[PDB]
């Protein structure tokens, strides 16, 4: 099969040709249709520090993805052959304190697809039974296949006290905060401000947010005091960027909450005492997803209508000119790029 | 100033003249714009037990009203003359175990505007400046109108783990369950599932609801299983119908939420082992607004205009036409019905 | 090995020698230690109606018991032989929307061992893998048996708002109702009242109440007046009994919390109205353990000292001997019976 | 009427006669009969940068007090002339986002007593009425003076999901944080680690506590390990220091909570991503008292004496020996200390 691989350490992937896995007890074999790229595969790819300390060639990757179950090991009830699924790409031990309290989601051994083991970028992928989540057959592969990073945006907007009728402000427009911003407007957030430095992710979040702000040409802080009158009941943190990170926790009102998702690439000089401490604020550090309330509650909203996330798929390419396709995405040119392995 | 009074011991109300009242301290004077009707009124219009036990004459009726400030007693600075206000009907003692903890929603001293004491249905009227809701100058005071009693199915939406990415069946088609409707679909909600046997209040929640459900016509219980593939998560509760009760009930998967906000006339028979307890279910009884919560969640979605309360006011009388007004009530026909004050 | 079983349609149970279960995959062997008894066993016992409907004869019983991992069958990884461990009765099914939400204590295909399958009433018991809790080799077996019904204490008691710094009523002082007199006492409940028409189980719960009450005696509803000035901010019911759930929830202040365990053995006549939705009550159904946060909070208190289980257990006695165990419980002259079945 | 004042922009406090004021509307006149001294009253006494941008003198200081109602203002019905009080510092605006909210603790126009007007370090202080918590006058004044301290540290422990049942590290045995371990202790945590590098501080919370740890000669997570079996489940911060920070959230097992009422006296370095959203942790600014709901969990743990508050209070001086209560305070030796402003 075709597979998309980092052989050594250093730059770039390679397309390669590897016999297809095979499923041993606990394990399905599963067919994928479609993939997607994120931050991570960019990190990977461009082979700097992050995956130097992570990654371990060689590694096929890719852990945004969909297919068919189209084997399945011994003695595996569920899913089924023919099951159209969506992939967790944590794999879970079941035997470490937070898996023990349900927090699958910060699992201690946690194991990544696509980072740690074999992913998505290639024809076939081997995966754990129980990290199978079957969607109706006729949700298209293309949207199942981002549901992964779905989950995240879900993940922190439901935590905390959610978003149904309060201010929320989102600071970073890359596809996960767009994502965000879809899943706050379909909840009743109001009224929401979208803000990132880079006009082509802005407009993304243009039907879904009430008011878009360029923190380089407008005063965020300010424009968030025109908005509400003082400041947001909840701020979603999706950049990491340190600066968006101060300025967003300055636009909480007291009491309010700061969920944060975004990874910042260095430590920041945080004011404990004046940005948490003293105003009461109550800081959410979200990573993955909840395992499987964040997945019922994102599949609900997709199944059912409340969100779309179609807009997002700016573009489709056949895993062959991958390169083409991760060019793309670092060059802020596209939101959800997909991946076909079968070209 | 024209006002309508319970005047004595007996059913009706009678259209009477008073002097236009003043704002002693704390208290502010409301020139009244729109007021509406609910069972409440109804109870008083037929004098019937609940009544009886209750009101007592002469009272200038109504609970459901938005206005503008006149006038502000001495030393009152909040809210202002000009301003356009809402009202909470409840005032609150903040001397018993209720308000201490924060549930003023349900405080034992609990004073009523329009049964306790002068309500709304009248040109002007003197409430506690604290129970005044500042409202933006340009939000239509018909809609201004009806946020107390959409306050009552916020409250139950939101009571409990909300239901943003949740399944939710509601029984009760009647203006709040109606209101409950818009509330959860604008909420995120899915799929919603909406049964009432009337099929005229049933039609209202068509553009809000998943499936609507004659439960008269159709198995709900089928009906939410094919919907959902078991049961809904979230129960909510506003016609206070036994049959709808129990019904409900068993149609909420085990661990999840029924909120009431449905007042049954009369006890009903419980299974509390088979319908509550075994399944581990919560049941969560709904009174009132979470005094400024409740506010806060409801006027956000109406501000921002995650929904538009307007296809819920089917009618706008004079006051002096009341008599049509409570005929239309006890008839079904409408969902909420607008008294105008100035004629 | 020796065993207690019923072994037809009728009443009593029949001691048998049955050969030593084998353990499977994702199975293992328990050697029992200790294994105690309460109402479910006494339902079988008399084989009444309840029985009459759950059980399917022969059946070896037992649900709350501890013993060493004798044996696991094929890739069992843990536990492991030698371990000391307390079971969850509860055996559930991993595909079902309980379970999925993470509700396993209410899972739709539950089974329960000693009720649905042979269970600990033997010298040996084959029990699922992942049902084993693996307690500190220096815990007393005779505890480590009752940690079952222990947890159901905990649970009631956790579940909603918890007990910390809160008055607190307790109906029922039956064994279960009296640990949650021993865990509330430990989480700083205060006032605390217990209330139970059998002296014999009041006393028991005198070194952690604060005020003990005989319903028959004192009108409950005055005392708790007296000791708190109003009412309690939290119910727990433990004996299913009619009056006392109305009692205790005229008992509960506005916008209180009701927990029930107790499961009454006819349906009630409730005033829905009254006594939960125009005072804000929330009514939590209690069922099972929380797999995992409640054994992880319960056996964090016995361990630690923090609760000492040992006062409960008022009797021992060699499997043998069940029948004068059996009419201990059956009289109320007894708490916790633990039964030997090495003897 | 003696009382102790900053007269000036200068370090100390001055000893004064001033006549006894008079309650206007709305507040009382209480006869202080114990008032306490904490860092906050330290800044003052040094005249730091803080007090420095915020006191402005002639004021009269405290703010932590207990006395008798010895009149009221005209009007006011609560409280009553010859109730025993204890006072929330905190006087609030309700009017503005955070009051709304009913985060009342974090209000922006927040007034507090004895730093921006008159306190309680005198023989009689004018308050709101709305701040007295009316106390059975069996209490000791002396008790009730520390009861808002006491409240800072019951607000931090019950935030997020509480403490029973679960495994607690506090750092910090300064006497918030010992107020803290002596709560966690009557809450059922467990186990309970203490530490702190003064092994003066430490002794105190001995007899709380199930481990105390001097950080600088144990090393603070290999003791964690030792006895949890990996981190806390939650992490209570009273020192504000950097490293106890650090140390800290590093022992709290992912997905835990940190609830953090320490004032670091700068920023800190803080690895946003390491420290705390990659492990799922969530941490809690705490500042102030919830606006009854602490004050009522707090009192009853007191009332019910569930805590005794006793083992704190080290000295008791009189108001004119104030020079030695703050070297007291500046200096270590004491951890709570007593001013009897009669003498
Ligand atoms: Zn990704
Ligand atoms: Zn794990
Ligand atoms: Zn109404
Ligand atoms: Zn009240
Ligand atoms: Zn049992
Ligand atoms: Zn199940
Ligand atoms: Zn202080
Ligand atoms: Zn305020």
């Amino acid at each position: 099969m075709r597979a998309l691989a980092k052989l050594a350490p250093e730059e770039g992937l390679t397309l390669v040709d590897r016999p297809v896995p095979e499923p041993g007890p606990g394990e399905i074999l599963v067919r994928v249709e479609a993939a997607s790229i994120c931050g991570t595969d960019l990190h990977i790819w461009k082979w700097d520090a992050w995956a130097r300390g992570r990654i371990r060639p060689p590694l096929v990757t890719g852990h945004e993805f969909s297919g068919v179950v189209e084997a399945v090991g011994p003695g595996v009830r569920r899913p089924q052959v023919g099951d159209h699924v969506s992939l967790e790409s944590h794999i879970v031990c079941h035997a470490c304190p937070a898996c023990r309290t349900g927090n699958y989601h910060v699992c201690l051994n946690t194991q990544i697809l696509g980072v740690d083991r074999d992913g998505g970028f290639a024809e076939y992928v081997v995966v754990p039974a129980e990290n199978a989540w079957v969607n109706p057959k006729d949700l298209p592969f293309e949207v199942a296949a981002i549901l992964e990073p779905f989950g995240n945006a879900v993940h922190t907007v439901y935590a905390g006290s959610g978003v149904s009728g309060k201010s929320v402000l989102i600071t970073g427009a890359g596809p996960i905060g767009l994502m965000a911003a879809m899943v706050v407007r379909a909840s009743g957030a109001g009224p929401i401000l979208v803000s990132d430095p880079n006009p082509y992710r802005l407009a993304f979040a243009r039907p879904y947010a009430d008011r878009l702000v360029n923190p380089l040409e407008e005063d965020l802080l300010e424009v968030v005091r025109r908005v509400t009158g003082s400041g947001v009941e909840v701020l979603l943190e999706f950049s990491g960027n340190e600066a968006a990170i101060h300025q967003g926790l300055m636009a909480l009102i007291p009491g309010g909450e700061a969920r944060i998702l975004g990874i910042p690439s260095d430590p920041i000089r945080f004011d404990l005492a004046g940005e948490l401490v003293m105003r009461g604020i109550t800081a959410f550090g979200i990573a993955g997803r909840r395992l499987w309330q964040t997945w019922m509650q994102g599949t609900a909203l997709v199944y059912s209508g409340r969100v779309d996330l179609s807009p997002l798929l700016t573009h489709r390419l056949p895993l062959s000119r991958y390169r083409e396709a991760f060019g793309l995405l670092a060059s802020g040119q596209a939101v959800k790029v997909i991946l076909d392995p079968k070209a």
